[PDB]
């Protein structure tokens, strides 16, 4: 009905992180028509735009509250898997860390067209950064907005930093430079524009709406992809839920279905549109247009746990929760006026933007990512706790000040997958995280180590000046055995998740996209999004996102190759 007689250039399946960009690079010559599917709304709450309002986004309307099947490896639990559900997708909804890892992280990919020298410019051209000017490493005109946090803890974030350099490990002044060695300890930047989200749909999609050329359906949830017998036609989605008329969007000639609906949703409707391992298809009576082994499988993402401590008494008050709310659950004036006067303080915040990369035990690349917060979890699972903090505002009660280090396994062993459950596409689907599951227990090594380093920090004399105590874990958990089993009970996402529709060289049967990022066996159906990471790099994976998408948009308007 709003695609009726109407034959498109591009479809879009999701409108999130690598939708936005391409919708903008693709419909910008104005010869090409291009359509957007997006399942969630457009993008205009105010609990997007303030970064501290991340903690009202998870297991909120704009998420897609997915859990994952039980996993016996961390004591029998379902695991939340956070996921942004609106225009922007998971740049709407995550914290803003804007991380490109190690220039190692994209030669081990071993894609010919991919090595690190190969990205590095697509980096470039995306960003325009407030602190960082030109150079081999940073790029001034991109869309992106990367800056300095403009929120700064004066007595916690220095003595954490004092407290690393204490135990030894040296400071890294920029993680995207990849002339210097990922490991060390200092400020990550962030994906913010004077402190407001600077999401994907803000600084991409947004801006060009009023292409004529350029459609953009929210509400639109894509049920399969059409495909004859193999060619893509176009796809089908439903504007109206489970029991909405099926809709097909059409090609013209020579048209491409791109899918943009992530490392979850895209595997999901490959397998939908039967692109997948034929005895999954062959379960749900789904025919086998191209059996794929490797769709759904290789999902890599970085789990985490948490140490936390509070302040002594006469420290009281010096938290980021102490900054956002007073002593009855209120929103500190103060917060409010420095983020509308200048885009500073609290709310400017996700709070987890200062850290360290470490290596536990002599690795090529840093295994632990440390991510410092100024404020004390309550809870041993830091997205609960984030939850538990937007429930928090108005009860008139005293969140206790105090630090939390999360620990972050950043270049994983473990993988995990995504399957279907159900005919039904409008079902959730079988998620599997796969943590802790690698042969040599190496993730878990990596956690437990973090722990120790993690206390090894709170107890230098930078952090025992202003710390009373330990938390989480707390004293009934010493022992390596006592560790682990906190480990497997407390186990979340850092919400990362990559590789489940891995790009790979000629001659990788693994692999379900080519160097070009077209689906093995269909034509006219490529992937761009997070799915295509071959092996997840160290930190956040949303600038990774938005540099395939920035290369993939180059390669289908003929302003680049791959290979040569
Ligand atoms: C809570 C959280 C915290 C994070 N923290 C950071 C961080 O600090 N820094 C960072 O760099 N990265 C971070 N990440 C990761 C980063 O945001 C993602 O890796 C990246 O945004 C993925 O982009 P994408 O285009 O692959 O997928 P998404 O941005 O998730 O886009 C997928 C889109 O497809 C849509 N969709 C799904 N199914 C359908 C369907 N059937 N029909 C139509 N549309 C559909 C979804 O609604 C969504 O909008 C975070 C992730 C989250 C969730
Ligand atoms: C932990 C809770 C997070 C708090 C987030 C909400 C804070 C509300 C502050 C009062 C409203 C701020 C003014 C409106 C600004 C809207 C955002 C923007 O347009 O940049
Ligand atoms: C966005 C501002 C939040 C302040 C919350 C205070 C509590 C601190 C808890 C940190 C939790 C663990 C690490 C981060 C989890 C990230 C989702």
């Amino acid at each position: 009905s709003p695609v009726a007689g109407q034959k498109y250039d591009y479809i879009l399946v999701g409108g999130g992180t690598a939708a936005c960009v391409l919708a903008n690079r693709l419909s910008a010559d104005g010869s090409k028509r291009v359509l957007v599917l997006e399942a969630g709304p457009d993008n205009t709450s105010r609990d997007v735009k303030i970064p501290a309002a991340i903690t009202r986004l998870f297991r909120s309307p704009l998420d897609w509250n997915l859990f994952s099947e039980l996993q016996e490896q961390l004591a029998e639990r379902q695991i939340y898997m956070a996921r942004g559900r609106l225009l922007g997708g998971s740049s709407a909804t995550n914290a803003t860390l804007y991380h490109r890892g190690a220039a190692g992280d994209y030669d081990a990919w071993g894609v010919e067209g991919w090595s690190s020298e190969d990205v590095l410019s697509w980096f470039v051209q995306a960003e325009t950064n407030a602190d960082f000017g030109p150079g081999a490493y940073h790029g001034s005109g991109g869309p992106m907005r990367v800056e300095n946090p403009r929120y700064t803890n004066k007595q916690l974030h220095t003595a954490f930093f004092k407290a690393a350099e204490e135990v030894g490990l040296t400071p890294n002044s920029d993680f995207n430079d990849w002339s210097h060695d990922h490991a060390g300890y200092g400020t990550f930047q962030v994906m913010q524009d004077k402190g407001t989200r600077a999401d994907m749909y803000r600084q991409y999609l947004k801006p060009v709406l009023g292409r004529r050329n350029l459609q953009v359906l929210t509400g639109a949830a894509v049920t399969k992809v059409n495909i004859d017998q193999a060619q893509a036609l176009g796809v089908e989605f439903s504007t109206d839920g489970p029991t909405g008329e099926r809709l097909s969007a059409e090609l013209a000639p020579g048209g491409e279905v791109i899918m943009c609906a992530g490392a979850v949703h895209t595997p999901f409707l490959l397998k939908h549109s039967g692109v997948g391992p034929s005895a999954e298809l062959k379960e749900f009576g789904i025919p086998v247009v191209s059996n794929l082994a490797g769709v759904g499988q290789n999902l890599q993402d970085q789990p985490a746990c948490l140490t936390a401590a509070p302040v002594k008494e006469k420290y009281d008050g010096i938290a980021i929760s102490d900054h956002i709310y007073n002593e009855k659950g209120q929103i500190r004036k103060r917060a409010i006026a420095s983020y509308l006067l200048g885009g500073r303080g609290g709310l400017t915040s996700t709070g987890c933007d200062r850290g360290a990369f470490v290596r536990t035990a002599g690795q090529a690349l840093p295994d632990l990512q440390v991510r410092f917060v100024p404020g004390m979890a309550l809870d041993p699972d830091g997205v609960s706790t984030y939850v538990r903090f937007a429930k928090f505002q108005s009860q008139g009660l005293k969140w206790p000040s105090g630090i939390t280090m999360q620990l972050i396994a950043c270049r994983p062993q473990s993988t995990g997958s995504v399957g279907l459950k159900s005919a039904d596409p409008f079902a959730p689907p079988k998620l599997s995280p796969g943590y802790l599951t690698d042969k040599d227990g190496a993730d878990l090594a990596t956690l437990r180590k973090g722990i120790h380093w993690a206390r090894d920090v709170a107890r230098s004399s930078a952090l025992s000046e202003y710390l009373d105590g330990e938390l989480f874990p707390g004293s009934g958990v010493v022992s390596d055995d006592q560790i682990d089993e906190y480990i497997r009970r407390s186990i979340h996402s850092s919400n990362a998740i990559t590789g489940t529709c891995k790009m790979g060289n000629a001659g990788d049967s693994s692999s379900v996209v080519d160097n070009q990022l077209r689906v093995h066996g269909v034509e006219g159906l490529r992937v761009v999004d997070a799915s295509v990471v071959p092996k997840i790099p160290g930190g956040q994976t949303g600038a990774p996102v938005v540099m395939i998408a920035e290369r993939a948009a180059a390669l289908l308007t003929g302003k680049a190759t791959i290979g040569a």
